[PDB]
RNA sequence: GCCCUGAAAAAGGGC
């Protein structure tokens, strides 16, 4: 079993999926 | 329960 859920792993991914937006949008 | 897509602090979708 894993202590992280579909939200954990994806939670950090946003770190690279959000920057592009929050960064490309100024 | 696990993800994927959404930027999402929506909305969605697959199994």
């Amino acid at each position: 079993d894993r202590g992280l859920t579909s939200r954990d792993r994806r939670r950090i991914a946003r770190w690279e999926k959000r920057i592009a937006y929050a960064l490309k949008n100024g």
